[PDB]
């Protein structure tokens, strides 16, 4: 690895990657952000993983919360620090101070603390350092010079016993200054900022390494969420253009279809079906999930605009049995409003499903469901992070689209992701003779061959129908075409009269 | 109540913010979908004939059912139009049917079958010799077949 | 932030009323509404004929069109 | 015709059952005076129609 400056690794999902591999050693990094933003957090897990992984002993010291609220906390995320701290592998050093206390003490303590967390240091070999809330302890009455120095001191002889830290800060505001005093941003080998932006009345999390003095790293933004497991971040622009890509074809659950598709989907593709509400994006989807389980394959419906019920009901009206493949168990259906949380969960929630179910396909039915709300820029980057995942995973994947309007749409999708779409299935009506029929067209098809007729489909309770193209019309996408004939009676098998039987017999 | 209908979800969205709006609707409607209850929604889309949305403020996802009117100009005449856009667990008629208003209510009579742009408001008539062909004056082959 | 737990996020609409704090929490609401194949009259015949026997009594309809094309009739 | 006329229409009324043509109608010192709707006409809402003039069922 060609980087100046050893790094440390915290283990924290994604945050390695961000940070070229860790914290740098013997360096401090200031961590900070507004309350509630995962500070404490990231410094538990960064002593944590650090014992249970490299058996790196930790010194955390806490100058607000109590050690039993560090560690009974700490449950919520499953670990068992009081265990470590018996074993001897995490000490907490409790520098809190008393609920019944006086008034005066912020600095000769700051002697006190430095001569006091070398001794913790030294005696239990401690490797990694986690400073909860320094600011809190001159928030005792100071200005920003004298803090600067204190905390010059203090990151200064940390370095010097040789400590990797993580120091954590307050702030007020989620975009002004970088830490309460407007100096601690200096001061740190490292600055880490999380934040928790509001921003319509959702909340987006987002870490941001903004220094790292000698090495590189990621800039900007990353969103990340705190889950039962802690930190989770998503480096959505770390993700690398490596899919392995096939050649091997599978079935739409739609034979016509797949002829139109020169012989079904591949297996390593993105298809996107976008048509106006209506026109049987959803059966499609149908119709691909079921198909993988008459194949005995797992595969996951995450259904953002109807109910299971629903779901079901309309299932079965065509045709294909939704219960069964439930039981069977190689099919799993999700559901969910996409306004229940924001952009990142829903991503997580998706990642997190296609792991415990290792399915061959998914579909995600109405993408442009999840666009409700969110800004385009935010819901592109989930929309990569989707397909991106399902690709380097050899994970077959139909995503929906329903247009804003009816006939005359002017462009594939409205939010654009018509690039990051491999095969494209255009479902549209068309006014023939005072009726709205349907038609349906392979777009575009990256490996492929695919037909280029517009033909016309009915929906049964067998399902879709997909008949012939409408050649003796001009206008078709308008919507509302115009019938022009150099013929229409030619042959096909004309020979009048009596053509026809009835019920009876034939 | 076994039913509800809100007479125009569009004058409820009237000030308020799209995403406040969808939020509220999301919210009846739900409401009403997990308590059994069928609800008709209203909305007066803000411009007659052309529109070319469902619905200005794209709620058609959230709805199962789809009904819509529509005026048709036929000749220096507005006439109306309902339509049976979509219903997600039935089949529905595909046409798009004229219907006049009475003291006895709506009587939904035929389509516009000989008529081109209907969706758009202004129609373009065509008939222009109906499907019979240009043989309605079936050529003279038949001149044999009757004699003396 | 709760600390030790996880809770929603972000801002949630209430009213004050006589029963005091009212919240809705329109995000949590969950997509696991029962659906049934029984139908119901529109009050007008002939459409309930074009809805393939009547509208679903499971579900929402919506009515759209110009001004004056009887939405409210319907 | 390369002439701007006028029409008026009424386009809805809540409680009544109204014409719904689109009568061609002009203006003079005695008033408005409504004459006759623009039946052989296409696109009349448009403002820029199409006469019909069909050539019958052309016998
Ligand atoms: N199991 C869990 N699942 C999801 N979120 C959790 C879980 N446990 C805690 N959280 C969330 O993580 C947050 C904890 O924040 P944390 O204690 O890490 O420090 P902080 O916010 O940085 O600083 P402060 O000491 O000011 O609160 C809570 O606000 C809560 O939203
Ligand atoms: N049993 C059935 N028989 C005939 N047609 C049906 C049947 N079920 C559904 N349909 C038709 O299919 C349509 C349902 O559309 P579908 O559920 O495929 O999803 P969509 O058009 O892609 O998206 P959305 O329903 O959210 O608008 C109905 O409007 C209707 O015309
Ligand atoms: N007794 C009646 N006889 C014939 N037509 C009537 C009668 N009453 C009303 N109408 C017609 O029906 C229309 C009334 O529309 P309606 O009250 O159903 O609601 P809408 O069109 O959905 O919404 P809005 O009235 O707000 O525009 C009138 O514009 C008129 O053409
Ligand atoms: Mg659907
Ligand atoms: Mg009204």
């Amino acid at each position: 690895e060609h980087q100046a400056i050893a790094k440390m690794r915290t283990m924290i999902e994604g945050f390695d990657d961000i940070s070229h591999g860790g914290l740098p050693i013997g360096r401090s990094t200031l961590v900070s952000g507004t309350s509630g933003t995962g500070k404490t957090l990231f410094s538990i897990q960064f002593l944590y993983n650090g014992i249970i992984e490299f058996d790196e002993p930790g010194v955390f010291v806490t100058f607000e919360e109590t050690p039993q609220d560090i560690i009974k906390n700490a449950r919520s995320f499953g670990w068992d620090l009081a265990k470590l701290v018996d074993e001897g592998k995490l000490f907490i050093l409790d520098a809190s101070p008393d609920p019944e206390g006086q008034e005066v003490v912020g600095g000769f303590d700051l002697s006190a603390l430095i001569e006091r967390i070398n001794y913790a240091i030294q005696k239990y070999r401690a490797r990694r350092v986690s400073i909860d809330s320094v600011t809190s302890v001159f928030q005792q009455y100071d200005a920003s010079s004298v803090v600067r120095r204190e905390l010059f001191r203090l990151v200064a002889r940390l370095k010097q016993i040789g400590a990797t830290t993580v120091m954590t800060t307050e702030r007020i505001e989620e975009y002004g200054p970088i830490a309460r005093y407007g100096v601690e941003e200096f001061v740190s080998d490292n600055v880490v900022i999380l934040r928790n932006v509001l921003e319509g009345e959702r909340r987006r999390r987002t870490l941001e390494i903004l220094k790292l003095r000698g090495t590189s790293h990621m800039k900007g933004e990353y969103p990340f969420t705190i889950t039962d497991h802690g930190i989770n971040i998503f480096p959505l622009g770390a993700m690398r253009l490596t899919q392995r890509s096939s050649n091997v074809r599978v079935s739409s659950g739609v034979v016509r279809l797949d002829e139109m598709c020169g012989g079904g989907f591949f297996k390593d593709s993105i298809i996107l079906a976008t048509g106006a509400t209506g026109t049987g994006k959803t059966l499609l989807v149908s119709r691909f999930v079921e198909n993988a389980c008459a194949n005995k394959e797992r595969a996951i419906l995450f259904a953002y605009e109807e109910s299971r019920a629903q779901l079901l009901r309309n299932a079965y009206s065509w045709g294909m049995d939704f219960e069964e493949m439930e039981r069977q168990n190689l099919l799993k259906i999700v559901c969910a409003y996409p306004e229940s949380a924001g952009l990142e969960d829903h991503l997580q929630i998706i990642k997190s499903e296609i792991n415990d179910f290792k399915p061959a396909r998914i579909a995600i039915d109405s993408l442009s469901a999840l666009a409700r709300g969110v800004s385009n820029n935010a819901f592109r980057q989930f929309v990569i992070g989707v397909t991106g995942y399902a690709k380097q995973e050899e994970i077959t994947g139909l995503f929906t689209n329903t247009s804003d309007q009816f006939m005359g749409a002017h462009s594939i999708t409205d939010s654009h992701i018509s690039t990051i779409t491999d095969t494209i299935i255009l479902l549209q009506y068309v006014e023939i003779r005072g009726e709205m029929s349907r038609a349906i067209n392979v777009f575009k098809m990256r490996g492929s061959w695919h037909d280029k007729a517009i033909r016309e489909f009915m929906i049964s309770d067998k399902g879709p129908d997909i008949k012939d193209s409408f050649r003796n019309f001009e206008r078709i996408i308008s919507g509302s075409p115009t019938r022009i004939t150099v013929d229409e009676k030619s042959e096909l098998s004309r020979i009048v009269r009596g053509v026809q039987e009835k019920g009876p017999e034939s």
